């Protein structure tokens, strides 16, 4: 296949034009983002019934929502939320390679077959379904300097004129702001209505009595009489717009002309609609947009024409309003590709500087300059023809692939030029020659290393994504290098090479490189014997050899397994649980602190904090908060004194000093989307036994077992603890036996109290909602409830205490279920040093006390880290197997593929070994470089073996072709070591965006590359003769 | 695809239904013709009628046999409970009443409504007090159920649904409920889905009526009356031996 | 209702929802005194049009909690539109005794 | 403002798009030509008698 592009170059260089090209048009269109979709997909279900209890939205939403949805394609598991706030949250996990569109309308379809059972306050509210995947782009946060403007008036102004101009520009996907619009707030207050004898049912019937649209008809509409001339389309009542024309509704009137406005009777105003949320940003409150990504478009150019957008926008804003940017992935991904863009320029830079160190001449060593980035264009068209983008993953698989990526140019220029000085032969024909002895070694590197790559990408899950990016990457660079290096290199070869003569090396040149010619065939007829004295006497040190596969074994036993690297992602989080019966001004007082605390004495790491209460990852209400405090970026605080995994312990060892909210600060994970646990996750539902109290004991006793075990570590409920509520008991009889109707009892004690949605009214062109309550004087008191009034039968005022008496009761304010049948959810993490499948079996240990009708199922990430653990001692013993019969294929025996298989255990011994001195983990990441580093090994075993049989099949014995092999080809396996390490080690000494994923990438490599050379070029001979001797 | 445009051109018409039959849920299901298995229950102590194990196979037997892999529609023999409120002529004259007050009255006076928050948002400045405040739940049992009032005059004489009618829990439709092998039982009929295997489907409901076996109660087992399955597993079984003894037969 | 308050009630919010999705080129949008409006989002040429319509009544719905309770009991009408004509059908009464 | 729509809207992209149709199938055949017969004297002919 290379003798017939050999002879005519033009044919083979077009075709590297033609993958350069192709490369070239496929760079300008491909989408890049930070992480691919690796998250499961969940669709999120968020209702905002309004003024509820926290089983009250349970039993009305909730069961007959999930009650309902039966047979939704890839269904895994679905969850619940049943806030004491009155929202609600279901979120429908499905299976992977679902796409999210068809899977959100199935949800979509069975959850709108469901919405005429679900009750007329929570159909009126509207059912939004949305995808749950955290994937932020970034964070556009509105803050209001001066203090004259609320959360509330920001969310009107962001909706009313800031997401226009937004959602309109390229590549803008779905997104939600905090907060919403205004709505037409009507504060209604006790003593007026007792003064007028009204009812908030006449008022709640007024208000929908005179703001309805009226669908008047024509003034001449068909059918015509004859002789019809005029037409005009007719128009009756309309929404009121203002203040003033809600002002002047009327509620009775007597015919005297004796009037009731709305006026003397409520106070209307706009205000805000959802008044729980409450978020500001370093002092001032503050209101944001949190932008998503659409699928297939770039962040880079959309972030800038949001930039772009805001500063546009920016000469019309309100004075005193800034725009922040407070949360922003634009330079993660920004530097991820800078930097590998970088070490792309300084891998040909210093493969092109050792391969002129090594070999003197100039334009031999200028063709890896160009045989090198042929491939790196192409491979991202044959990575945008799978469908992929640009990510994080594939470019760090990227510059995994580099160092290999160049050997196989490398080794042909190395074999030309070598058999150019060893017999003389004119260009062409002695790259003739090379070739014809590299044919079946360049197809035999393409199917080995596609043997110990592929499997790999066979997972399944969020793990089978996160390997699947890795192994087609950097499968796409071994089948793509091969073929440029079968097809191209060897042309140019034959045209762009300098010839040499007969027996010599160059010994007179003086100078350095004469210094450096004469040391280097020193150092190489000094290792012929001592490969010489390594193998005549062979037996002690196979010994050695099995000695060292036991320091495999037990050094692969004693280190930890991890998911995920830790990695300093920039932010932190700092969610409170103030102690329960707490109002909002108490965790205002915490947060307040928290946060002038995290700046005041914390302006080294600290840039601001976005701060927010009512909401936090364990329960909405009003008794919680958060701080999402976000640090500086990696060019401000050098060294180890301002991380994130420091700035985490130094916040919480004065966290316990605020001694009225257990204050929590916790790392988020490597990514964000399927976060927030960095651990173990786990429901206790309850399938025969039922009852609240049941499943609550069982909860205590699982938490007091769960502190006492050592490998368990920081075991915390995920849900929240009782809150003392009030209860009523409205005395029916004495109630109606006063006269008093029943409904007009639930009617005032639904409007009063809680809000009730009434019509829509339109303001500024926009349709906006109407609201009524009690005033927030008139509803804050257990004594209070003794002010509202009934209407009796007969005109006149009953008050609300002569029926109703007051008890209070013990009830949780979040009740979640989890496939149909109530749980509570634990955060558990592994013990500091120990395996998560060693947590994971001691906290099932746990489950053999709890109570007759109380079962566990797994959720998160252990329900794929559980399934997924049958399948890993599986296809790796099939790659060794496919790797066997490849071997067994190029070298004509069975007995020989030993030589070469016995290897890679030289190559994992020192990448266990480096990442055991400087105490990493076993994460994905030195999986995949345990793996190209195995795949180097067996890269250069095969070629050495090779040319060790083909030496003894031109005629001499077994002893004295294995140490003729590695004779002839030391120098490339120096050339590959010297620019592997060189241009690698660049990734372990620096730091930045990503520390700890260019730590955990870098030392295993060059720990396992360099003990594998030293190894290797050793024993792999020996290893030879010891199997040709059979 | 087929079933989203079926869905929207129903949601088209939907509320141009009548209003009770819009409150029973409507299903849209990708079933094929044939019934795949029937997932039996029959009590073996005679003291679970044909409406209790209807209710308790509705009740948790129902829903994760229908979250899991490949279960398109079910037809469940029986139904669950439902308590239902008998009402008489002779006691509705004797109070003069009409059934729309009866159903008036038992909409009015078990509702589930939204009562706020004693300490609720937003506050006066300077409240330190919070708790879910608690109206009316929902009547759970029949004895509380019993007094429902209906009218009651200001002298402090009063009717009852109690006097009026004979409550009761019972099934929400008599029409159907099986029997198995002469005692009395029940049975959800399971329809395959389509575009999917029936074996990988029917190893799922095995693995999530097994998940569901350590919680049903003593003198209740769980049977198989009807499954198609075996007979093509024995097929593949009949055609896997015969290959087998083929090759043999041609050495 | 008149033309503009169909406009600035339903279309200007259905329009601020129905931008961001994948293969878009122009959306555009009618009202009329009649009360009828027609959102005729136009995608670019190489979508599937079945993908496509699910992708629209899929961010269709998180309008409907902001259209009021005149137009959700109606049910929106989405269809795939070609804008030819391709056979028109109609009988005629050669009796001339049957009316329109 | 204006903008062009229906018919407009795909001619404009026609015209948008028909040099790079020109460069790019002009520059196919210089390659299949220089491709198939491996000199840079005949696709040079080729492209200056187009």
């Amino acid at each position: 296949m290379s003798k017939f592009f050999i002879d005519r170059p033009i044919f083979a260089w077009v075709i590297a034009l033609v993958i350069m090209l192709a490369g070239g048009l496929s760079i300008l269109s491909l989408p890049v983002n930070q992480y691919p979709a690796i998250a499961p997909p969940a669709i999120a279900v968020q209702v905002s019934y309004p003024g509820a209890s926290a089983e009250t939205v349970q039993d009305t939403v909730v069961q007959v929502i999930e009650q309902q949805m039966n047979g939704i394609d890839n269904l895994r598991y679905i969850s619940s939320e049943s806030n004491s706030d009155g929202s609600m949250t279901i979120t429908v996990t499905f299976e992977q390679g679902t796409d999210p569109d068809i899977a959100q309308v199935q949800v979509q379809n069975k959850l709108q077959l469901a919405t005429p059972l679900l009750p007329q306050e929570v159909q009126r509210q509207g059912i939004r379904v949305t995808k749950a995947v955290k994937n932020f782009l970034m964070v556009v946060g509105v803050v209001s300097t001066d203090g004259s403007m609320t959360k509330e008036d920001l969310s009107n102004y962001i909706v009313s004129n800031i997401q226009d101009p937004l959602s309109r520009t390229k590549g803008v996907g779905d997104f939600q702001v905090f907060g919403s619009q205004y709505s037409m707030r009507i504060w209604l207050d006790p003593a007026k209505l007792n003064s007028y004898q009204l009812t908030p049912g006449d008022v709640s019937s007024a208000i929908q009595a005179q703001n309805v649209q009226i669908s008047s008809g024509q003034l001449g509409g068909l059918p015509a009489v004859k002789g019809q001339q005029l037409n005009a389309t007719i128009i009756g009542k309309t929404r009121l717009q203002t203040a003033e024309q809600f002002e002047n509704i009327l509620l009775k009137v007597n015919p005297d002309g004796s009037q009731v406005r709305l006026k003397d009777v409520a106070d209307v105003g706009l205000g805000g609609q959802d008044y729980s949320i409450n978020a500001q940003f370093n002092g001032s409150p503050a209101s944001g947009i949190a932008i998503k990504l659409a699928t297939g478009a770039n962040a880079l150019d959309t972030a800038k024409a949001i930039r772009q957008t805001i500063a546009n926008l920016e000469p019309f804003m309100p004075q005193g309003m800034k725009v922040v940017y407070p949360y922003d992935t634009t330079p993660v991904v920004s530097a991820s590709i800078h930097e590998v863009v970088k070490t792309l320029g300084e891998a040909i830079l210093l493969v092109f500087l050792v391969m002129y160190l090594f070999l003197q001449n100039f334009r031999a060593t200028l063709i890896p300059t160009i045989a090198v980035p042929v491939v790196l264009l192409g491979t991202f068209g044959v990575l945008a023809a799978f469908g992929f983008s640009i990510n994080t993953l594939t470019m760090f698989g990227m510059v995994l692939a580099i160092g290999l990526l160049v050997d196989d140019a490398i080794v042909v220029v190395e074999n030309v030029e070598r058999v150019m000085a060893e017999e003389g032969l004119s260009p062409r024909e002695a790259a003739r020659k090379s070739m014809g002895q590299i044919q079946g070694a360049l197809v035999g590197i393409a199917m080995v290393l596609s043997a110990v790559f592929l499997p790999m990408a066979f997972f399944g899950g969020s793990t089978g994504v996160i390997y699947r990016q890795f192994s087609i990457t950097i499968v796409s660079a071994m089948a793509l290098s091969v073929i440029v290096a079968l097809i191209l290199t060897p042309a140019l070869c034959a045209t762009m090479l300098k010839p040499i003569e007969k027996g010599d090396h160059g010994e007179h040149k003086g100078g350095f490189f004469g210094w450096f010619n004469r040391m280097f065939l020193s150092t190489t007829h000094g290792y012929e014997r001592g490969v010489a004295s390594i193998l005549k006497h062979r037996a002690p040190y196979l010994l050695i050899y099995v000695v060292i596969v036991a320091g495999m074994i037990w050094m692969f036993t004693r280190i930890p397994t991890a998911f995920l690297p830790d990695e300093d992602q920039g932010v932190l989080f700092a969610q409170v649980q103030t102690p329960p019966g707490s109002s909002a001004e108490r965790t205002q007082v915490v947060v307040d602190s928290m946060r002038e605390y995290l700046l005041e004495k914390e302006s080294s790491s600290v840039s601001s904090v976005f701060t927010v209460t009512g909401f936090n990852f364990a329960g909405r209400g009003q008794s919680s908060g958060m701080a999402f405090i976000m640090l500086k970026p990696w060019e401000e605080r050098p060294g180890g004194e301002n991380s994130v995994f420091e700035l985490a312990k130094r916040a919480q060892m004065h966290f316990f000093s605020f001694k009225d909210a257990m204050v929590f600060a916790f790392a988020p994970p490597s990514v964000l989307e399927l976060g927030n646990a960095t651990g173990f996750d786990l429901f206790l539902q309850d399938q025969a036994g039922v009852g609240h109290e049941v499943l609550l004991q069982a909860r205590n006793k699982f938490l007091m077992l769960a502190a006492q075990n050592p490998a368990l570590q920081r075991v915390r409920p995920n849900g929240m603890s009782d809150e003392p509520q009030y209860k009523l008991e409205i005395d029916d009889e004495k109630a109606s036996a006063l006269g008093v109707s029943l409904a007009d009892i639930n009617s005032t004690v639904s409007i009063a109290w809680g809000s009730s949605y009434v019509n829509d009214f339109i303001d500024r062109g926009r349709v906006k909602r109407v609201y009524l309550q009690g005033r927030p004087d008139a509803r804050m008191n257990p004594d209070d409830l003794s002010k509202w009034y009934v209407r009796n039968d007969k005109g006149e005022m009953v008050p609300f205490n002569a029926f109703a008496t007051g008890k209070w009761e013990y009830g949780s304010p979040k009740l979640e279920r989890y496939n149909g049948v109530p749980a509570m959810e634990i955060l558990g993490e592994p013990a500091p040093g120990l395996s998560s499948g060693d947590a994971m079996a001691a906290v099932e240990e746990i489950v053999k006390q709890l109570p007759k009708g109380v079962g566990y199922s797994w959720t998160g990430l252990s329900y794929e880290e559980r399934l997924s653990g049958s399948q890993a001692p599986a296809l790796y013993a099939l790659s060794l197997l496919v790797v066997f019969l490849c071997l067994a294929a190029l070298y004509e025996s069975w007995s020989i593929p030993f030589s070469v298989m016995l290897v890679v255990p030289l190559g994992v011994i020192g990448a266990l070994l480096a990442t055991s001195m400087r105490g990493l983990s076993n994460d994905v990441f030195f999986q995949v470089g345990l793996l190209t580093t195995i795949g180097l090994s067996a890269k250069n075993a095969i070629l050495i073996v090779e040319f060790a049989k083909e030496l003894h099949e031109q005629g001499k014995g077994i002893v004295e072709a294995a140490i003729e092999a590695c004779r002839m080809r030391l120098r490339p396996i120096v050339m590959t070591s010297l620019a592997f390490i060189l241009g690698v080690v660049p990734l372990a000494i620096s730091t930045g965006a990503g520390s700890g994923s260019q730590h955990a990438i870098g030392t295993g490599v060059i720990g396992g590359m360099v003990t594998a050379t030293v190894l290797a070029i050793f024993w792999v001979p020996l290893f030879y003769v010891a199997v040709s001797t059979l």
